[PDB]
């Protein structure tokens, strides 16, 4: 059969059974097939050895693809790269230009092959200073060719044309560029000589990318039209151009081997469409497209919008039957449901496409399993004459046969759509043609490049188009997120998972392989699910773009935590990305997942606040069992020797008590195991600033043990110190709120002063601190002006699930790491936990002792505060601006004092001559006969009068005079002291409320102009007293009382015998001789009254006394109205 017609060359192809015809359509044919095919095995084979540093996979690999760009064969392999784009955009490259290029080309071949043989040699031979020469002087050779030819490959007027040949040249020379930083040091470069390069090499990837990338879509745009055939073209430049240019591009970030120190999995997710299943250019007959939809409206219905990346598990075909005639008919593809799902869930999609009305029949197919690496389909048309004459066509799709390969098992299988069909013209359509596996030994079934994804539609009834297409995924793409242990694993954002909820994706533009995900306001959260079959240690790292600064959170592998994100770029549409716009972040918690056949997931989120983060591709990165403990050791050495100068036996200003306590903190982390000397040494380092942050401290008692104790701390009651609690290491304070008892508002407070012994002339000092969290917390600082701020700080340094867990114990370490990371996000006005605040000193004096005062006050019920860490600091000199602001404020004051001065030394010397006066030596042990109550009155109303006795603002705080007023009450009342011992009568001035008087129940005592006085409201009402006297002794009785209303109000005195005395007050007391009308004599003959009406008004009597017992009684009384007595006095009489 086969071998009757067949010519003996045909048959000497050893294994010689037709197809020897066309052996490799896709290998040897059309220029476009065979730079296709050259490209999947390029890309194919940079896939193998993204990131493996060693000579010997890189020499290998560098054959390989020396062996495709210059083959011995006897057309050029670059010029097959230009016929390729020249014949999809119409447009051939100029003679000159394009002969030049290809000179150029062919000798970098030849420079390319010296290259690897100096590089095998090098390998055979490490160390001979002949290999070394060699292998530098072919690269810095190469090097200079590159640079020198990259612009004949972008000529203007042809960057499209060219396109292909510079993404191949572009690569060549991005994977030169590495390996001087992988073979560098060995070669003996310089440090800077590596650096430039690797500088080079980042530079030249954006400039090399944002070219492909630009020219890329210009071309594409300069293809659309408004016809079908039109769409056919723009499709195969989109097709082809992917293969060729968009996969080559989207590897280049791998090839940073700062970035990529190890093997590295990539894959591309971008879904191919080949083109649409209906015949075209049958002789004499036709294209489907002659007559069908408008651009539009197939790249509507062909292409499918951005999505999450997905498989297809099953299909459900819908045949129609057409027919001219009975002799001759066509059943064929009319529509169809697919079922396909996301990574793994278990929830099933469909959609459906063209029509399931007036069927023949239905065909089941289930791909559950198995991947479709091959289609063979039929373009057919039914062409059909008709009286009278007349032709008619209709063009449709009656077969196909999907070749499939087990995931699991790996058998094969082969599923068939074919309805019966008769008198029917075919061409068959081979995927493979389009899509070719890659070139190794192995067969189509193991080295498939691509797989079925989706199978879309083109349809209207109008032009009895019906046409499907098929999409297909690259083999690079995994269907389970497998994550291995022994490389760096990619994950990029389109494999994220549904889970119910919508999601964002925007189309991507070649640079990352595929689409991207996106987080907004709207749709805050993404899941990825993923298989970890061996146990294993990884770090993560998320590359992204954003146009603002905010933080992501990561839940999931047994973890949960946040991460900070800085801006990657401005004023641009997220649509309008282009190579620098994205960036890295790293997680620094290692994950430790356990091997699983089971999935495991990880959930993706961004706060309330953030409206956009793009998620390019999350990264794992294998870690060693000791990673953690290098990193927790490096933090630790940083922050420690943060805190101290270069000379390391001193503490920078700027660093905070707080800070010394932060690193002793982290020191705590380091592994005993693993570091005893080191953490030893950092140990000693902490303890040593730490003592060093107490030296340089002025405020006294900073750990807060001798509160309300001499020369520290002056507290309210309440206030309380806790030691062992989050936050705070050691001792901290907490700080009620104001207190309300009645009408009564009682505030907090705390204050110290700095003395001016330790102070320096023209000097800035700091108070610093730390609050956990507070409401209505005023901090003040004194010495001329008083100074305040409020603050309100949030509590968000604890969390709300348990920091410990079981192990119910404060661990310092994680406890700070986590402060740590609340501490970074960026909130600085007047709710920042840390606060400073600048005092300023001018001149000293001694005698004022001015000094510091700082004070702490909530005077708001509600109110509250923790608080820590307290210092005041020396920054250093005033100079500049600061000192002559200084200088006018100091001025300023001295005049303000002066005044002052003045002020009080005229109340002060008037007050001290009244107390003065109430002692009859200097000494103050002896009180003069003379003085009665009145005058103890007196000298306090006017020792009342002296002013500044408080600061205005803080009146807990004591002002100028609060040491002379302070001296004369202490002088007052021990007057006042001899007063009553004097007083033979028990609480004669009522000082003592009513101890030792007989009382009727509604006699009170109450307080009149800070005075004790005696009320007696209505007549029923009395007081009286028995007391002991010394017969036959003259006593005056001296009363200070005010009668009001009618009436008569009495003081009587009786021994036990017969003698007895009272005294009558009465409103009398007060009525006045009178002006008489300036007795009735005065200039011009006008008037003018007296007053007798004197309120705080009292009236003294006295009357001597002479009992003749032991005994003594008094008794107070009246008649009406109301009686008011200041003091009743028995004292011995002088004369």
């Amino acid at each position: 059969n086969a071998l009757q017609n067949m010519d003996y060359k045909d048959y000497l192809k050893m294994s010689a059974g037709n197809v020897s015809e066309y052996p490799g359509s896709p290998e040897v044919f059309l220029s476009e097939q065979d730079a296709v095919k050259a490209a999947i095995d390029i890309v194919g084979k940079l896939l193998t050895g993204l990131g493996v540093p060693f000579v010997g996979p890189i020499v290998s690999l560098y054959t390989q693809l020396i062996d495709i760009l210059w083959p011995s064969k006897q057309k050029s392999q670059w010029e097959i790269f230009m016929e390729q784009v020249e014949e999809l955009i119409n447009q051939k490259i100029a003679e000159y230009a394009r002969n030049k290029a290809l000179s150029e080309l062919e000798g970098l071949g030849n420079n390319y092959q010296l290259y690897l043989t100096a590089l095998e040699e090098w390998k055979e031979n490490p160390n001979g200073s002949r290999a070394l020469r060699d292998v530098r002087n072919r690269f810095e050779i190469l090097d200079s060719l590159f640079t020198q030819y990259m612009p004949s490959f972008r000529v203007t007027n042809f960057e499209v044309p060219f396109l292909t040949v510079y993404t191949m040249a572009a690569n060549l020379h991005l994977l030169l560029l590495r390996d001087a930083s992988i073979f560098g040091e060995e070669w003996g470069l310089s440090t800077s000589t590596i650096n430039n390069y690797y500088n080079r090499q980042m530079k030249l990837t954006a400039e090399y990318s944002d070219h492909c990338v630009k020219w890329y879509e210009t071309g594409l745009a300069k293809l659309k039209g408004s016809s079908a055939k039109q769409w056919i073209d723009y499709n195969q430049f989109r097709r082809e151009m992917t293969l060729t240019v968009l996969d080559v591009v989207a590897l280049f970030s791998n090839y940073d081997t700062r970035t990529y120190p190890l093997a590295t999995t990539a894959q591309l997710t971008r879904e191919v469409y080949t083109d649409p299943l209906g015949a075209v250019d049958v002789p004499n007959i036709g294209s489907w497209y002659d007559k069908a939809p408008s651009f539009s409206e197939i790249e509507k219905a062909a292409i499918r919008p951005p999505h999450e990346f997905d498989y297809i598990t099953g299909l459900t075909v819908y045949t129609k039957k057409r027919s001219f005639t009975s002799d001759r008919y066509m059943r064929y593809w009319a529509g169809h449901q697919i079922s396909y799902k996301t990574i793994g869930t278990s929830s099933t999609f469909t959609q459906m496409y063209g029509t399931n009305q007036n069927l023949q029949s239905t065909s089941n197919f289930d791909f559950t399993n198995y991947d479709i690496y091959k289609t063979l389909s039929n373009d057919a048309v039914l062409l059909d004459i008709v009286y009278p004459g007349y032709t008619y066509t209709f063009f449709g799709m009656p077969e196909t046969e999907f070749f499939m390969v087990n995931q699991l098992n790996n058998t094969r299988k082969t599923l068939t759509y074919k309805p019966a069909s008769k008198d029917i013209i075919d061409r068959t359509r081979d995927s493979e043609l389009e899509l070719p596996p890659e070139t190794s030994g192995q067969p189509n079934y193991e080295s498939y490049s691509h797989r079925l994804g989706h199978i879309t539609f083109i349809y209207s009834s109008s032009t009895s188009t019906y046409v499907p297409v098929f999409s297909w995924t690259h083999r690079s793409a995994d269907l389970t997120n497998t994550v291995k242990s022994g490389e760096i694993t990619q994950i990029p954002g389109g494999k994220s998972s549904y889970i119910g909820r919508n999601t964002y994706i925007i189309k991507g533009r070649g640079y990352t392989g595929g689409d991207l995900l996106a987080l907004t306001d709207r749709i805050g959260s993404c899941e990825f699910q993923m298989i970890f079959p061996e146990s294993q240690r990884f770090r993560i790292r998320i590359r992204y773009a954003s146009n603002e600064t905010s933080y992501i959170s990561l839940y999931g592998l047994n973890q949960s935590g946040t991460l900070k994100f800085n801006q990657t770029y401005s004023n641009k549409n997220e649509n309008d990305l282009t190579y620098n716009d994205f960036k890295y972040i790293e997680y620094p918690r290692v994950i430790s997942v356990n091997a699983s056949s089971n999935i495991q997931r990880l959930s993706i989120g961004i706060q309330t606040n953030t409206n956009l983060f793009i998620l390019d591709r999350i990264e794992f990165i294998p870690v060693d069992e000791t990673y953690e403990a290098e990193t927790d050791l490096e933090a630790a050495k940083k922050a420690v020797n943060a805190l101290f100068t270069n000379t390391k036996d001193g503490l920078q200003p700027g660093v905070t008590d707080y800070e010394v306590n932060q690193a002793a903190n982290l020191v705590e982390c380091l592994s005993d195991d693993l570091y005893p000397n080191e953490k030893r040494l950092l140990f000693d380092a902490v303890r040593e600033a730490k003592r060093l942050s107490e030296a340089r401290n002025l405020l006294q008692d900073p750990d807060f043990q001798e509160i309300n104790g001499e020369n520290g701390w002056t507290a309210s009651t309440g206030i309380e110190v806790i030691e062992g609690d989050a936050v705070f290491k050691g001792r901290y304070l907490r700080l009620p709120g104001a207190r309300e008892i009645d009408t009564e508002t009682y505030p907090t407070y705390l204050y110290q002063k700095v003395e001016e012994g330790v102070l320096k002339p023209y000097t800035r000092y700091r108070l610093r601190g730390f609050v956990g969290s507070s409401q209505g917390l005023e901090i003040y600082t004194i010495r001329h002006q008083t100074n305040r701020i409020v603050k309100n700080v949030p509590d968000d340094l604890l969390p709300d699930v348990p920091p410990v867990n079981n192990d119910g114990r404060i661990n310092r370490c994680s406890e700070q790491k986590y402060v740590n990371s609340r501490l970074e996000v960026e909130n600085r006005s007047g709710e920042a936990h840390e606060f400073s605040i600048p005092i300023d000193t001018g001149e000293l004096d001694y005698n004022e002792n001015a000094g510091i005062w700082v004070g702490f006050k909530i005077t708001d019920p509600e109110g509250y505060a923790t608080l820590g860490n307290l210092e005041l600091v020396e920054e250093g000199p005033l100079s500049g601006d600061a000192l002559e602001r200084l200088q006018k404020e100091e001025q300023q004051w001295k005049i303000q004092m002066t005044r002052r001065r003045e002020e009080t030394d005229r109340r002060y010397m008037a007050s001290k001559q009244a107390v003065d006066r109430l002692y009859a030596d200097y000494q103050d042990q002896q009180l003069n006969p003379n003085v009665e109550i009145t005058d103890l009155t007196a000298a306090q109303d006017l020792i009342q009068s002296i002013p500044y006795v408080y600061n205005e603002m803080f009146p807990e705080i004591p002002g100028m005079n609060y040491t002379k007023f302070t001296e004369l009450t202490d002088r007052l009342q021990q007057a006042w002291g001899l007063y009553d011992q004097r007083n033979a009568i028990p609480n004669g001035d009522y000082r003592n409320e009513l101890s030792n008087w007989n009382t009727t129940s509604g006699v009170n005592v109450q307080q009149i102009n800070h005075t004790s006085v005696l009320v007696i409201p209505n007549w029923n009402e009395q007081v009286s007293q028995k007391f002991t006297v010394q017969p036959n002794q003259r006593y005056v009785l001296r009363v200070t009382a005010r009668k009001e209303g009618v009436g008569n109000g009495y003081v009587s005195i009786r021994d036990g015998g017969n003698q007895s005395e009272t005294l009558t007050f009465s409103a009398s007391d007060y009525d006045t001789n009178g002006m008489y009308d300036t007795q009735a004599s005065n200039t011009n003959g006008y008037n003018t009254n007296s007053v007798y009406n004197d309120q705080t008004g009292y009236i003294t009597k006295t009357v001597t006394f002479i009992p003749y017992t032991n005994q003594m009684w008094i008794e107070i009384s009246e008649t009406e109205g109301t009686f008011y007595i200041e003091s009743v006095e028995l004292i011995v009489d002088v004369e």
